[PDB]
């Protein structure tokens, strides 16, 4: 039950209570508002509270996808649009200007709409901002979250091989090849989105997807099961000898593991061409 | 350099390479086709070898974004779609039934395919499918695998103190508040997703964005800076210690850490009052 603000690109949600000068409250890394509220009630009889779902976040809504640079660290999309909303959401509310506190990341959204929008700004109170490109260090704190969020990306690459292997069920060999991490960050960056997309999107409803025996003994005469010669003992052999076993489709033994087609391609090749060429 | 079939939903991005009957490849979690191509090298005298990046990988493109059901578990949408990509790329590529091989979580498209589309299949052959659905100890493996999903998502959420902590560099009760996992597994995934979303779009970009002290001086009067009094010696504190060090902007002291409006709620508002009321 909250209300609604529609902006260029998102539609913004917002909780208000009180009576009196609107109080505009921005979030910080929760994103979303509700954390303002037992604040908000204390403030109730004196200001118009206004607390704030960011647009990304919560119950607030885009209507149209992030820019592709929003990814790059030195973007200032968002910040940018964040700000603007505050603007527009101060303007939809009250015709004079009004009263702005955001704490953290919010804190700074707060500075940008003061050196954007100075016009909707009667007071404003930036609460523990984090932001460091005016500091004379600036630097070690910058390059400290760079390698933070790097330092993220590398501990979740190293759970692939848990990942394929405990899944597919397949030999470490092969685990091991899906896994192994990219030669460049950008292609570290890209494996890990992969995989978690993978992990969420496709092993769970692939594996259990409605397939039954009888689909296979429809046309049984089409069908190859081909396992491995190098991944014996793996879970997708077991699934290819129970097809075989219940319905007398033919395993044909084809070189190479759960990858055979690129660790092999010869041998690979060769059985393939023997049963189709 | 790759080859284009637009179809609903998507642009769906092949290699082509060869001369004869049409082959189409169905990779894995890999995703794409390139794994193929030393295969493909092999067999071009042969077959007119077609090797498919999935739509949702690699350098094919949604052109509208995935229904919300598709995290669902038991969500067909990805599998049936990806099944009829492939039928479509089969008579957009030959007016004959043809061979198509799929390996992995791409047998499984493989099935599907046949099962929806068995028109489009001259022969077909299932390379290592790890699906589990008809299985006798089905029960086992879908329930091993909603696990390890589940098991990587509390991996994630436990580095949650070192992502706040280390990145605000705030006090240690802040950052375990932070962080501290939901109370319910869709709370838990939820709380994940908002956490790496602000990693990647969010804490480099805003702690980094373009504000100066001249921002400030300009409307110094409008501002104040807030510290908690429980978060003494951390980093945002520095931060509102050198602007008004360099400004002579005020810093207000207020009941709490940093999340001092929902850790002390009635003693941050009393100090708002006294300086806006």
């Amino acid at each position: 039950g909250m209300e609604t603000l529609e902006l260029q690109g998102a539609k913004l949600r917002y909780h208000q209570v009180g009576q009196g000068p609107v109080l505009i409250f921005i979030p910080g890394a929760n994103g979303t508002g509700d954390i303002f509220l037992p604040l908000a009630e204390q403030l109730k009889d004196h200001f118009t509270v206004v607390a704030v779902d960011r647009r990304d976040y919560g119950e607030s809504e885009l209507t149209e996808p992030l820019p592709d640079s929003a990814s790059n660290p030195d973007s200032d999309y968002r910040v940018k649009r964040d700000a603007q909303d505050i603007a527009e959401l101060a303007k939809s509310l009250s015709d004079e200007p009004v009263y702005i506190l955001g704490s953290s990341s919010g804190s700074i959204v707060a500075m940008h709409v003061l050196k954007d929008y100075p016009e909707v700004v009667k007071k404003i109170a930036f609460h523990e901002p984090p932001i460091n490109t005016f500091l004379p260090d600036s630097t070690y704190w910058k390059d400290k979250n760079d390698d933070i969020v790097h330092q993220i990306l590398t501990e979740g690459l190293e759970k692939g091989m848990k990942t394929f292997g405990e899944t597919l069920n397949i030999a470490p060999i092969d685990a091991k090849m899906m896994s192994q991490p990219a030669d460049t960050e950008e292609g570290r960056i890209e494996q890990y989105k992969r995989t978690m997309f993978w992990l969420e999107f496709e092993i769970r409803q692939y594996t259990h997807s409605n397939i039954t025996l009888d689909d296979f003994t429809k046309y049984s005469d089409k069908i190859t099961l081909l396992n491995g010669t190098d991944s014996r003992g793996s879970f997708p052999q077991d699934v290819n000898f129970y097809i075989n076993k219940e319905t007398g489709i033919p395993i044909v033994d084809i070189p190479g593991g759960h990858l055979g087609y690129i660790q092999k391609p010869e041998g690979f090749a060769d059985v393939l061409l023997n049963m189709w060429g």
